[PDB]
């Protein structure tokens, strides 16, 4: 799993197109102020012990940086050995459920299988950005 | 030599602290327009016939794009084969230079060595998101 891990003023997406045949998620749209937004790509080693390890890792970070809301954005951008859609959808539910024991905020996942336009305004400070890898 | 092509609506950075004890770039800002903003990481085995490849194939896009203006966003984040901070510059200096050569628009090489803050306005279309790796 390949993590990009972004401090941002505010946050909003929209779906546009479907980017899958049949998207298992429905469209959407949601927009947000503070939050640490977890651009997030699946990758085929992927099981529940790399969901778990993730899970505590964006927990400790948000701690760290003071965040009350987390953004759970799947994108497939992010490495070359992508899992398969449909686990990718599953982890990233998992990943979801997991980061919910760990974090108390907000915890959004955006929905999975679509095109979509977003606008960030991401914070300058050392640790406002930096990536992630978690494998089994 | 990992990129980032992201089509946008609009993009701005700004310099904040600097990250490298001496950043061979002085700080600055800039705002733009509609432009192809390319997050660029620089790997270790990154030459000369890499940069010519990744220029080619920036080029190439943005035709494909109708886009008149190109960001080279120097970005740490990318890949975990990094090279080093020099060589980095270097690359991402002959990167600007060979990207003139073929295309003909605007081309924008962001300060190396910063951390920045950014916003960025992202588009929905298919094509508005793409990686891209070369090697040589
Ligand atoms: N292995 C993977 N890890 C994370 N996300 C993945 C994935 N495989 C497929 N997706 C999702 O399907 C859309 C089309 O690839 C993807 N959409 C996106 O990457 C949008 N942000 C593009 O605008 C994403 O929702
Ligand atoms: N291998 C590499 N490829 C591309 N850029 C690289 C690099 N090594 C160092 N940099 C630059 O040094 C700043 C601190 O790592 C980096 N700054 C950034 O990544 C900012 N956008 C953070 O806000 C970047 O300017
Ligand atoms: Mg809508
Ligand atoms: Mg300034």
């Amino acid at each position: 799993m390949r993590l990009l891990y972004l401090h941002a003023d505010r946050f909003e997406y929209k779906t546009v197109k479907p980017a899958l045949k049949n998207p298992p998620d429905p469209p959407g749209e949601a927009s947000f102020g503070e939050a640490l937004v977890v651009f997030t790509t699946v990758e085929d080693g992927d099981g529940p012990q790399t969901v778990m390890y993730a899970a505590s890792d964006i927990a400790s970070h948000s701690s760290r940086l003071k965040v009350t809301t987390v953004i759970l954005y799947p994108y497939a951008h992010l490495s070359s050995r992508l899992a398969k859609p449909m686990a990718a959808h599953k982890r990233l539910i998992e990943l979801e459920g997991a980061l919910r024991t760990k974090f108390p905020g907000h915890v959004h996942r955006a929905p999975f299988g679509w095109y979509k336009s977003f606008s960030i305004a991401c914070k300058g400070h050392p640790l406002a950005e930096l990536s992630r890898s978690f494998t089994e």
